[PDB]
């Protein structure tokens, strides 16, 4: 089970390293070419791998994996949301930042006009990406990442108004407004992570015994 | 030696730190308020320490320490050829980044109009400030930092004009144009590092024996 499953994932880390390289080079890409980089055994098992690749590229990449010929089975790859941005550069092989950009987004919108960078800092430190390089000397990744974002103008980052010592706080810059819009954020972390829960247990009803 | 020097040197650092405090809250600083930090023994060794100190402002940060009163002892700081960027995020403890932006365009400045992007990654990969976290899932922490002097127009990044496959270069951005010059980066260079050197050995005289 775990020896199996730790191979099984290095097949869908193999698949996500190959459609990143296509989505790199703005190719499209079959089922086929896939079949031609999922090497031997693992043919038979690649329902499963290309349904991690893609749940892979949506929630980690920003990076939208679309059918275009159901019968020859062509993809074609999209920024979620249709965002101008992927954190790219040429080809250097650095992860593509746009789905950490949505992360960000979808803070500011759950908390309403802005976020307190402690909450932004609070929500990023759970993803296991920054892998524990919190006390790196150039700086905590996560805050020059949210350095990235301001820089492209799709974050505001501002002193709280009238805080004394100061304060700061995230908003959504004018790029985000205009290439995107909070209901479709909202909707877009709806849809990826599957309707929420976390419900109650058992502790709101009476046994009346 | 070896440990007189290590506590010598993390009184420096403890120096470094104050006084990035006090560049942070744009405060002046005196030498007595150095001294209410170097605590206790090493009183008598402030003349080095400080000198450490200063000179670690300069060449790793970009912060240049200036004498307002000698008599008091008032000193000020300033950013390096007077950019108005020092990479700062509120009061979040990250590294001020000006020292790191101007190194990067005095090497585009020695190339001459533009390096190639291998050039620049080349000459960064011996800075100990990336202590060996080149593999980071997010990206090589020094192209992401090129990123943020690229996105503040301080550098421009683009392909290498009829290139096949694509290669990048970078170039002095508007930004830097405007807020500095060739010649007075060149100039900095040489004066903080002091005159280089590298001179050949005796391998160009005949002993004529």
């Amino acid at each position: 089970s775990m020896e199996f499953q730790a191979a099984l994932s290095r097949k869908v880390a193999e698949l996500v390293h190959f459609l990143l390289l296509k989505y790199r080079a703005r190719e499209p890409v079959t089922k086929a070419e896939m079949l031609g980089s999922v090497v031997g055994n693992w043919q038979y098992f690649f329902p499963v791998i290309f349904s991690k690749a893609s749940s892979s590229l949506q929630l980690v990449f920003g990076i939208e994996l679309m059918e275009v010929d159901p019968i020859g089975h062509l993809y074609i790859f999209a920024t979620c949301l249709g965002l101008s941005y992927d954190g790219l550069l040429g080809d250097n092989q650095i992860m593509p930042k746009a789905g950490l950009l949505i992360i960000v987004l979808a803070i500011i919108a759950r908390e309403g006009d802005c976020a307190p960078e402690e909450k932004i800092w609070e929500e990023l430190s759970v993803l296991e990406v920054f892998e524990g390089r919190e006390d790196s000397i150039l700086g905590d990744p996560k805050k020059l990442l949210t350095q990235h974002f301001v820089q492209e103008n799709y974050l505001e980052y501002r002193q709280v108004p009238g805080s004394d010592p100061a304060c700061y706080e995230f908003l959504w810059g004018p790029r985000a407004l205009v290439e995107t819009s909070y209901v479709k954020v909202l909707h877009h972390m709806v849809k990826i992570s599957g309707g929420p829960h976390i419900s109650y247990p058992p502790l709101h009803e009476w046994v009346l015994r």
